[PDB]
């Protein structure tokens, strides 16, 4: 019989603590879907559909071999059903059927995390593209039995493309636009659901000399990210989120409904900006994040 | 001179028998190009230009070092010249010049399969994009001298984007639309030339516990696939169809005019759906396939 | 202190000589930004913004551990300031802040090439996407300490998407078009700044039997290249320009703001054309280059 443990999940930029256990366990996770109106950009509002109050949903972290027990609830105020498809899960719809939950209801189901990796999870209620485009996606990290190398700083980042009826900048509550979605012409492309969610006062933080690891997901719906950090180079890249590691990469592809893990040492102070290098998305649509590094200057590097 | 062997090619979902020989051979392949009107979707017809009657063309399977002798016939009823560019072939146009065949003629030529891999082959008659967009592509698997591991189930899948003058859903015979193709705005994105070609009654089949390997090609012309199988995880991925193997990947990029090889064990019964995870293509344009798995339920997994 | 060496930088198709030194050095590089009108296609002119007179800029080649000193000059006739972000550099904007140069001014700065790889460098003056779209980008190769394997032929290739107000073919001077850029709908997609820059009389050259290496960049701004050479197969691919080597690949993804290194032996005469296999870009938008190989025929290969 398997041990029962409550999972530690985090709201985004934050990542749960590393797992210090060398045996399988039943990990209980609680998730709620809530529809709410939030700021997309200055003077722009959007009706997001979320996993636990924001975009992306809370990061889940378990160990290879663990059984993940999910208590899935859909808030009474929701207008449509919601569920969840874990790319980390093996079986019918990644758990979608088992978690189909009408508003004001609760569903429970479990699945075994048979393989390590960094997996996207997202709502799969029809129409699928709309539920995803409204913000229903997050990440679940399944650590290898032996764990991952220790690192000084960890960040949870998820890129998504959004389709607004009005063009980028149009004030007020902007409705989801089906036509632009099908045509794959988003108005906003962002990290963690909103323009500036990880920039300015919300910038990520690290200290010079610290090793950094970013768990980068791409919830889509449609765009593929040419992920890059201005002023830095990826020492390591877990290609497409898998076991294969590449090194000295400037820009990595993060598939739609996919992920990547990148690591780099920030040996010099300054502001590093995360971007989808399909450039106009970054400087015109909002795909821009910042990692502010405090510390002391080294002219030998620059 | 080498031992002669008549190639066994398969119409799509099916893959030819694995190669169990450790010596080079002259493999005789016969291909015919035929233009025909077929159903793209319910009430929607399209004039396809095909390699052997459907999209994709018949899968070819040879061994690294083999000499592939192609007898290329262009059906008498064709209205334009056709040829073939084998990405597996080294030399002028991948064989296109040597296989330029007018309607009612048969061209013969040969090429040595110098390197193992999973290669796209397609027509290259001007205008190249049009011949490809009308459905002229397939895959040729060149096995390594040592062969490939035995697997229980092998499937032949090729994604393609189609450009219809009318919008998706418009009834009747829909002509090829050059303007949409250049702008890279397809109306249909499908697996194996037709909406549902691999779904419903045409779903792929396997039994719980079987090892599965999918040879995934992307004939384009333009889209790049974020290939994924809902409810499953790729144990192995031959990155971009080459020698490099990744593991535990949820979604892999299949380059336009490229491929990928993914493997996974289907340990639990259910319906698994193949999709391009640039999501709207899958649930709005037709990039959706199904693998039905019969067998007995394991709750420990889900 | 470090020996000072004037760098050899090459205008594109050409690559600087391999680095034959096993000790670090201070490599002096001179770069000038100049805005000039040039031919994009027959009867079509475009106002390019360039690093040293053309697109891409001159290729820089240094050794891991080298200190790169840059003397950056913005020509008096320029209408806006320019600078440079080296993806090879670690620190604030890859050197963008330190190289912000007004017209008629000169700036100097230096950085240590801490990691080997093939890096894109580009202007980063707001609006960033426009400075890149007008042609401001190039490559800097940072060799590994031990160097790279000897190869018979080396080529400098950089893809880029351009956005013109008029559609492809419209005669006269065509201004940059922001709306098409944001929507990611280029009119021209080319290798080395102009349609035909590497084709016809400008084709690359090699002899049968020679080993070839192409340093492939993708300055974007927005597209991702499914890079392929018709009639050839990539023996080796430095995945996304990093350390990881794939083999037997027909087509590789070159990320926006990213690169790749491909190698192949041209064992038979003929014309091999480089293309972005998102096919219409190649045959309709200009993403087409040629490598003409002289020598004698080998029927055994084809
Ligand atoms: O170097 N990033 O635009
Ligand atoms: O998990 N596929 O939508
Ligand atoms: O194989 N070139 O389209
Ligand atoms: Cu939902
Ligand atoms: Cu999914
Ligand atoms: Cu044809
Ligand atoms: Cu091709
Ligand atoms: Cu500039
Ligand atoms: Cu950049």
């Amino acid at each position: 019989e398997l041990p029962v443990i409550d999972a530690v999940t985090t709201h985004a930029p934050e990542v749960p603590p590393a797992i210090d256990r060398d045996y399988p366990a039943k990990v209980r996770v609680k998730m709620e879907t809530v529809e709410k109106t939030m700021k997309m950009d200055d003077g722009v509002e959007y009706r997001y559909w979320t996993f636990d109050g924001d975009v992306p949903g809370r990061m889940i972290r378990v160990r290879e071999g663990d059984t993940v027990e999910v208590e899935f609830s859909n808030n009474p105020s929701s207008t449509v059903p919601h569920n969840v498809d874990f790319h980390a899960a093996t079986g019918q719809g990644g758990g979608a059927a088992a978690t189909f939950t009408a508003p004001g209801r609760t569903s429970t189901f479990s699945f075994k995390a048979l393989q390590p990796g960094l997996y996207i999870y997202h709502c799969a209620v029809a129409p699928v593209g709309m539920h995803i485009a409204n913000g229903m996606y997050g990440l679940i990290l399944v650590e290898p039995k032996e764990g991952l190398p220790k690192v000084d700083k960890e960040f949870y980042i998820v890129q998504g493309d959004f389709y607004t009826k009005g063009k980028k900048g149009a004030q007020g509550l902007q409705p989801f636009d089906m036509d632009k979605a099908v045509a794959e012409q988003p108005e906003y492309v962002v990290f963690n659901g909103h323009v500036g969610a990880l920039t300015g006062d919300n910038a990520l933080k690290a200290k010079a000399g610290e090793t950094v690891r970013m768990y980068v997901g791409n919830g889509g719906p449609n765009l593929v990210s040419s992920f890059h950090v201005i002023g830095e180079i990826f020492d390591k890249v877990y290609v497409e989120g898998g076991k294969l590691i590449n090194e000295n990469v400037q820009s990595t592809i993060v598939p739609a409904g996919g992920s990547a893990i990148v690591e780099f040492k920030v040996d010099i102070p300054g502001n590093y900006t995360l971007v989808d290098h399909s450039i106009f998305r970054a400087f015109n649509k909002g795909a821009l994040g910042q990692l502010k590094v405090e510390g002391a200057e080294n002219p030998e590097i620059m």
